[PDB]
Parts: C-alpha cells; structure tokens; sequence
RNA sequence: AACUUGAAAAAGUGGCACCGAGUCGGUGCU
C-alpha cells in the first residue's frame, strides 16, 4: 500500500525506514538462500549501512579524471563535427594573420553582417562548445545572479549561516567599488581587509577573499592542518585540492568554497564587462581583443624600447629563450615572468603605464590565460544566439537546429562522473551511490512500487572533541574583546577557563557583562541555580535553541504580559546597554534587531515568512544535488506537455527538525549503543516528512525538490490567532512548522493552549496525526529490537596489503613420509599477486603448494565478511589471521531514554525536574543495563578475562554518582560495538584490546553474504564443504 | 555482497494479510 522512505546520509552511513500511512514499518517475511534447513526469516522494513572509507575499486571510479573530462570533451566536439559536416554535405598564412586569436573571429562574428568562411564559423562554435565554462548558476544571466554587491552579500550570508557564532556582518561596505576596481590582487585584498575591523587575510575569510581575487593563500593556520594546503582558483588542480581540503577538515564548507568562487566569477564577469562600448556586443570576446592588442601594441613599444636605451639584451628578452625571457613567458609562468624582468624595468628609467598593465596583470597576456575557463555558459549562449541571429538567413541548417545546439550546450547511467564532478570529501561521494542503490533495492522490495514520499536529511558529524576546544577557542576571543571594549574587571574579579565556558547559563552570564539584561541590579555569582533562560522569540513562533536567540534573567515574567517580544518598559530603561553590548561586538547585530523588534512594530508578518523561511528551507547545495539525483532516476514520466509529473515527491528536511522532534517528543537517541540510531533517524525523517508534506499542501516551494507553483505568505497566515484560527483557509497564524504534533503548546505568557486530538487537512478532509496512536506506534517502531545493520565488504586495491583472504579446500604434505592431510585453511591474496589469482588460480595454489584443489569451492572472502556462530554470535573476517566484532546489542527504548537522561542530567524548570525525578527514581535500571551487557557479552563476546575485569570494575564502583556511571556505562559499551576491538577506559581500570587471533573457528562458521540493506541474505554453512 | 547469462559495456532472482517480539517468532491465505 501507501509508503514512504526517510534517510539519514553520512560520510559512514546510509540510514533507512519505510513507513507505511499509520506511520508503522512493515515486517515481512524474506527469503534466506544457502545451504542450510532455514528458508525464511521474518525481518523489519528499517535499517542502516556501514562503510569504511578507503582506497577501492568505486573509490577510484569516483575520483575525477582528465580522461573523463577529455573524452566528454571530444564528445561534444564530435556533435557540433556531425552536424557542421551534414550541413557541408547536403589561406593558413591569412587566416593567421587577419584572426591573430580565436577571440578575434568570435567578435567579428558577433558583430559583423558579412558572409564568413564556413570553416571558421566552425572552428568559432567549435571553441563555444569546447570551452563552454562552468554551469555554477541556473537559469539566464540577470544582475540578480552577476551584481557582485549581492554576491558578496551571498558569500558572507553563507559564512554566517556556516558559524553563526562569530560571525562578520557586512552592510556598508562597497564590495561593487573595492573589488570592481582595476588595481592589484593583493592591494585590493589589503583595502578589501581594512573595510572589514574584525579579520584579515591570514584568517579564513581573509583568504577565501584572496583566492576569490586571485591569489593563492594557504589554510595550514586557519585549519590546524598538518600539512600545507595551496589553493588556486586557476590552476587545473584546484578541484582535487578542494577535495582533500575538504576531506581533512569537513565536509559542511563546501557550500564557503563555491560561495568564494562565485564572488571570483562576479568579479571576472563585472571586469570583463567593464569595456562595454555597445550593448548590442560581446563583451568577452570584445576584452580579449582589447587585451591582445595591448599585448600586440606592448611587444612593440618593448621591440623598440630596447634599441634606444640599450641595445644589449635585446636577443635575452625576446629570442634567447634561455632562463626565463619573455620568449621563455610565452613558452611556459606569469610571476616567474613578472620576477624576471621587474630587475628590467627598475633599471631602464622613465617606466610607466607598461609598469601599471604589469602589476595589474594585464601586461602581455596570452589568449588561454588564467581567469579564463571560470566565464558562465550563459556568456557563451548568448554569443552563439548573436552569432545565429547575425548567419540566420544564410544557413537554413542553423535556424532548424538552434534549440538542438542550444540544447547540446546546455545539457549536463552515469551516477560515478555526476558524483565525482562535485564539492566533498571522497567519502560523501561513496555515501551518495550507496544511498542510490539502497533506495535501488529498497524500491525492489517493495514489487517495484515507488513510494509517495522520501525524506532527504545529511547525518551532522558528531563532535570529535577537536572541534570541542575551536569553539572554547572563539568564545573566549569574543568574550575578551567584549569585555575589553567596555572595561569591567569582570574575568578580573571572576576568571573562567574555556571548558567551563560550555555552561550555557555561564556563557550567557558573561555575554551580558554579569549584570541582569532586564533588571539593573548584579546578578548573584553563586546563584546560577535560581535563574532562569527565556528566548527572545518564543519557540511558539521560532525553534532557535542558539545563543543568538538566548537570554538570561532572573525572571521570565519581567519581559511583559504580551506573546510578542519584549516590551519597551524595559526596553526604554536599557537602550543604553543593549547599545554597549552592540558596539562590544559580544551582541550581533540579528540579536538586536530582534531584542528591538517591539519598538518597529513587533512581530510582522514578513518576520514569519522569514521564520518559515529558516525552519523549512534547505541550503547546503549538495544536499541539492543528491534530490536531483534522486528525482531523476525516480521521476522518468512525462505528458503531452514538456513538464515532469511528479508521481514521487522528493523531501528535504534539517536536522534541527528531527532533532527537535526527538528532544520534545522523548524519542532519545543515543549513537553509540548501536548501530540501530541511523535507522531510527531515517524512520523519523520519513514520519516528519510525510506528516508536513499532508498537513501543508501549499508549501511545497520551499522544501519540496520540483518546479511547483511559487507561493507567497499572505494566504499562509491569519489575521488573529483566536478570532480568525480554524475559520478560515489560512494554515497557521504560527510560524514554528513543528506545531500540529503537539497536543499543548505553550506560549510566552505561559497559557497552555490545546489543539485537537486528531489532526486533519482542512481542503481534503485527510487526517494526518492522531497524537496518542502515533505516538505509541512510533515508540513501539524505535523499541523494535531488530534493526538490519550491514558492514560493507569490499576488496582492497592499490608490510605487504592482502587483496582478500581466499577460503580454499586442498592438500597438504605432512610428515617425513609426505602423507596428504585433509587441510581448511585462510589464506591472504596480496595485491601484487591478485592479478596473477584472477588469472589461473588452480596454478597459483600449486605453486603456493596445495595439492588437488577443487575449483568449485575457492571461496572468495572480502574484508568484514560476516560469520554467524553458535547462539548466534557473529565476527567479520578482518584479515587472514584476526577477526573482528559482528553483533548488534538490542538495548530497550526505556534503558536507551535512560542513558540518554543520565548521560545529559546537567543538560522548562518544570519538564527539567520532572526529567531529574525519572533518572533519580529508576536507579536499578544501571543493574538491569549491566546484567544485559554481561549476558550479551557471554552470549556473543566470548572474552572471559575483559567480562570478568569489566563486572569486578562495576562492582567497585557501584556508588558512584549516576551521570559518572551512565557516561561510564557508555564508554563500556565498546565492548559489545560492532568491528574491531579496541581498548575501553572505566573510572580507573582500562580493558586492553581482545584481538581474535584464533580464526580456525570460521572455517567451520556459517557465512552470510549480506545485501546493501540487509533484506537478502545467503547463509553458508561451511562445515559441510569438505 | 551472493547467484545466473555474456569477451566486454551491461542485463535479471527474493508472495500477501494478522497476532505478536531479544537480533524476530507465530497464524490465516497463496
């Protein structure tokens, strides 16, 4: 019946559920193949995958290669050949000389009425299509895509979004005059720089402004990185440095880069425009004239130059090409160049404007120079519409096939290439297939039926204490400006050290100088407990749990009796210092713009479209890229029409939403337990989604991935939230989405208003969420106790490095009198000698010495293969000598909430001590979640020593505090983690790593050949081959 | 992953409801 699929995509994993319209997964009963007595298993519809990133056979297929890049080259080059040649089928020293360069017969082509040579038309549109640029912006060029103000406004709009703490704002600057002028790189970084107070070029926006220019700055410094990073927009190698920038440092500054690299783009396509003399033109190929005649005009000022003054080393700079002449510059760089002759032209007296062309970089330059390939299509499709309109009467040819060429320029299975070509860490890119061939088998599954809906949301990389101390880092640098700028001995009177600094009370203690932000009296050191947080816009309205939209006070009742924000009875009493707090530079100025919205008319209407805005929409472009992906290969029909029917509906959610979700709802999830968290992600992804996508018909523009009818905000809002909700059309009067799950919503002047049990579509009549039957069933679902969870097998390509291991039967000479033996053994294929394996494996083994082996059972065993044992304990092959973990420990929904209580008891006063009172009440449940951990251990460990040590360990620290003892509890859960062991600390006692260097047990095992969801499953018994 | 056809690019194979839940079990149907 009616279903839908939720993902949870990671650089590691690949997360998945199905639920069906009451929000339930189905169970089904799936086939097992092999060689045993079972013929069926019943298994849940909900489940994750694992990868290890490394250096395998897709791993290389998604690297990006010149030999891809030149075979779609001549590809191209191939249909524009075709066509000009069936054209033709229904001088050399001349055209040297009157075409000097290929811009040259693009702008006499664009500008000329003229019947030209067919030929060179040819080589024109051949060079469009050949070199065509980048296809960076959809649609046509329109200043709302080129102005680079806007742009810039983009670039910094994405690096504030990217932190949002620290953040640099922009409004009176002039990013039009600073960066359109003509001067050089590294003097308009230095002015660019000084417009800004806060960094400067070292720092990252400092260099991504210099790499936007032109230069080539380094992110050792800004990134902690141990080795040196150079980044050059026009080197051909930026790409791949790109990539291993990114997978060194994350893959969430993808979208900073390409913002860079359009302000680079704006910033070439407002010079190159610059020399508009008419309208009616084209402007790239006219600058490229311009410049090549300043070259031309240059070579022959510097011909005779050197004459007059000095003769000599005439033959050095323009015949010799011995070091580095000009002659040299023209056959191969720039700055090498520039470094040769600046001896030159500080020597010979009275330079002049050639000095200015020099250090502006525009002195002499070749056609394909630098800054070049980084032109929009849309630059070259209007030339070719140019050239088209101006040759339309002659060729018939041309006008019957404008769109088809248009088309063929414009146009970008081949999902290895599309991934490559990207921005992101070579393991988003394998995270990406494997999402693809999940939802590949998942839609098997289900009889080829496609689902109505697939929720779309990017797993965010859990800390990894490395970034834990980055941000300490830069809030104690805020925090000491600020306190600077004013001059309160503050941290004088009170010092505090960056980990204590991840108090949010304490955080925002000091963010307003140690005094109350609505009361002017100083607020109590040694009384953090009594206060309290309120939040300048009320989560009724904005679910922001940020500093941005936090505050400190005594009482939240002194902020009015209104639901709006503040009122300015207070506001008239502390102007003075929000202001100081705003020139301090520890407020932003988003912050205090709504602090002051009460006196610019409260909370408006064009603020909630906003709200909807940042709670719904989704702005990181590869999580873009990877709706498309999935709509296309989803989406294949059409109608009479040339628009797509949109039968599938791809949905794109934050993890804020199903964060949120698991924080109020009490569906806590903690990561490391198991593996099973990933799924559980996915499932509310998809229970989210669908829920939005039924109660909200009518936003579909903003997060849904298609080209539906824009919508604006007066029909989504009512007038009144009483006198006008729920008698009208208008969906809600409010702007926080997460509305219709909650049975009470409280406001900000604590009346607790209640919504109706059972939640309806008014246009359509569809019930959508019935509070207390969902609800059960989404916690039965997250309590369901089998989850599939795959790691994945792949063979190792490119101390020798074992290929695979090899499972072969043969035999073996034993003894003095060469007996053969019957022998099982696991034997390593390393890489130099795979070749040779695949090539005759029976000679390989007799060379290696194994006597009468039979070609039928050489098993082939990946890296992880799994091996299920008695009581079902499972290991994954991890060489051809050690073994690895391979079971998942079911823990329940009650002890997993419990963990995550006690793990966050320090992180409403109401709800909170409620929490507290559960925890405190439920102290058994740490024995409960030990004696499951030991019978889980004994049942599928099998390490006697580490058990005994780990329980003799509890048993002495018993009592303890319980949030010492949950987190203690969740390191010890390493133990029963999947993969390899590794060593685990208690309070005081470390539990060494129990490698498995026994590994005779799996060749008497039973083999399991797990599917990428783990549906279909293969069950070897290897015991009876033999 | 595994299985089958192919030199290769590449194509194909895993029934449906209910009651349940310790890594899935049981019942009806086919």
């Amino acid at each position: 019946k009616k279903y839908s699929i939720g993902l949870d995509i990671g650089t590691n994993s690949v997360g998945w559920a199905v639920i069906t319209d009451e929000y339930k997964v189905p169970s089904k009963k799936f086939k097992v193949l092999g060689n045993t007595d079972r013929h069926s298993i019943k298994k849940n519809l909900i489940g994750a995958l694992l990868f290890d990133s490394g250096e395998t056979a897709e791993a290389t297929r998604l690297k990006r290669t010149a030999r891809r890049r030149y075979t779609r080259r001549k590809n191209r080059i191939c249909y524009l050949q075709e066509i000009f040649s069936n054209e033709m089928a229904k001088d050399e020293v001349a055209y040297h000389e009157k075409y000097p360069t290929i811009y040259h017969l693009r702008k006499k082509l664009v500008d000329s009425t003229d019947k030209a040579d067919l030929r060179l038309i040819y080589l024109a549109l051949a060079h469009m299509i050949k070199f065509r640029g980048h296809f960076l912006i959809e649609g046509d060029l329109n200043p709302d895509n080129s102005d680079v103000d806007k742009l810039f406004i983009q670039l910094v709009q994405t690096y504030n979004q990217l932190f949002e703490e620290n953040p640099i704002n922009a409004s009176g600057v002039d990013a039009k005059a600073i960066l359109s002028a003509r001067l050089s790189k590294s003097r308009r970084l230095e002015n660019l720089i000084a417009q800004l107070p806060g960094e400067k070029k070292n720092g990252l926006f400092g260099n991504l402004i210099a790499l936007s220019l032109g230069l080539t700055p380094n992110f050792k410094s800004n990134f902690d990185l141990a080795e040196d990073a150079k980044l050059q927009l026009s080197k051909d190698t930026y790409d791949d440095d790109l990539d291993n920038l990114l997978a060194q440092i994350g893959d969430q500054y993808a979208d900073l880069f390409l913002a860079a690299k359009n302000l680079s783009d704006a910033i070439l396509l407002s010079d190159i425009l610059r020399v508009n003399t008419e309208i009616t033109k084209a402007p790239l190929s006219a600058s490229m004239i311009k410049r090549y005649d300043e070259h031309h005009q240059d070579l022959t000022l510097l011909k005779a130059l050197v004459r007059q003054q000095l003769p000599e080393k005439y033959k050095e700079i323009f015949f010799d090409q011995s070091k580095n002449g000009y002659a040299g510059y023209i056959d191969g760089s720039q700055e090498e160049f520039y470094k040769f002759i600046k001896p030159i032209l500080e020597k010979m007296d009275g330079t002049e404007e050639l000095l200015v062309k020099l250090n502006r970089e525009d002195l002499l330059r070749k056609q394909r120079t630098f800054d070049n390939g980084s032109i929009p299509h849309q630059i070259h499709l209007g030339e070719l519409h140019a050239i088209l309109r101006r040759q339309e009467d002659f060729y018939p040819f041309l006008k019957d096939n404008r769109e088809k060429i248009e088309k063929i320029l414009t146009f970008r299975d081949s999902l290895h290439e599309h991934i490559a070509n990207l921005a992101g860490s070579p393991a988003i890119k394998k995270g990406i297939l494997q999402t693809v061939k999940v939802v590949d088998e998942l839609v098997k599954v289900m009889g080829r039926h496609k689902p109505e809906n697939i929720v779309i949301e990017m797993a965010r990389e859990n800390q990894t204490t490395q970034k834990g101390q980055k941000n300490s880092r830069e809030r104690m640098k805020r925090i000491e400006e600020g306190i600077k700028e004013l001059g309160s001995q503050i941290l004088k009177e009170h010092p505090v050290e960056n980990t204590q600094l991840q108090n949010e009370k304490l955080y925002l203690y000091y963010l307003q100088n140690g005094r109350d932000m609505y009361v002017d009296q100083e607020l109590d050191i040694n009384r953090l407990s009594d206060y309290d947080v309120d939040h300048i816009v009320p989560q009724s309205f904005l679910k922001d749990d940020s500093i941005d939209n936090k505050v400190l006070t005594r009482s939240d009742k002194n902020r009015g009796k209104s639901d709006n924000v503040p009122s300015e009875e207070v506001v008239k009493k502390m102007k003075n210092y929000w202001r100081q707090l705003l020139n301090a530079k520890l407020i932003t100025q988003r912050k205090f713009d709504n602090l002051t919205k009460a006196e610019r008319g409260g909370l408006s209407e064009l603020d909630k479209a906003g709200f909807i805005k940042r709670q719904l929409v989704e702005t990181r472009q590869i999580t873009k890229h990877v709706a498309q992906i999935l709509d296309s290969r989803m989406n294949t029909k059409y109608d009479e029409n040339d628009k797509l029917i949109r039968e599938v509906k791809v949905i794109t959610l934050k993890s804020k939403l199903v964060s949120d979700f698991r924080k109020d709802f009490q569906f806590y999830k903690v990561r490391e337990i198991n593996n099973y968290h990933h799924a559980h992600d996915a499932y509310l992804n998809a229970v989210v989604g669908t829920a939005l996508i039924k109660k909200y018909p009518k936003l579909e523009s903003e997060f849904v991935y298609g080209d539906y009818k824009v919508y604006d905000v007066r029909k989504m809002i009512a007038k009144s939230e009483q006198e006008i909700g729920k008698a009208t059309a208008k969906y809600f009067f409010y702007s926080n989405i997460m509305n219709f799950f909650k049975t009470e919503i409280t406001l900000a002047n604590g009346e607790i208003r209640k919504r109706p049990l059972i939640e309806t579509n008014g246009e359509t009549g569809e019930i959508v969420w019935d509070k207390g039957r969902d609800f059960a069933t989404v916690r039965k679902v997250l309590s369901m106790p089998q989850v599939n969870i795959v790691k994945k097998t792949e063979v190792q390509t490119g101390s020798p490095t074992v290929a695979y291991s090899v499972l072969v039967v043969a035999k073996v000479e034993k003894g003095k009198s060469k007996k053969l033996k019957s022998v099982k053994e696991l034997l390593g294929i390393t890489i130099m000698e795979r070749s040779s394996f695949e090539k005759n494996p029976i000679d390989f083994l007799e060379a290696k010495g194994y006597k009468e082996v039979k070609k039928d059972l050489i098993i082939k065993l990946p890296k992880y293969s799994l091996f299920e044992l008695e009581n079902g304990r499972k290991r994954m092959l991890a060489s051809a000598g050690e073994l690895q973990k391979g079971n998942e420990l079911a823990l329940p929904s009650k002890y997993v909430n419990f963990l995550y209580l006690a793990s966050h008891y320090e992180k409403s006063p109401e709800d909170n001590e409620q929490k507290q009172l559960f925890v405190e009440q439920h102290k058994h449940y740490l024995d409960e979640i030990i004696e499951q951990i030991s019978e889980f251990s004994k049942r599928v460990i099998l390490a006697d020593a580490n058990l005994d040590k780990v329980l003799s360990a509890y048993n002495k620290h018993r009592d303890k505090p319980i949030r010492e003892q949950a987190e203690n509890i969740i390191h010890l859960f390493t133990l029963t983690n999947l993969g390899a062991p590794a060593a685990f600390k208690y309070f005081d006692t470390t539990i060494d790593r129990k490698r498995y260097t026994s590994t005779k047990e799996v060749l008497d095992a039973t083999l399991i050949h797990q599917s990428i969801t783990g549906l279909y499953e293969t069950r070897i018994d290897l015991s009876q081959l033999g």
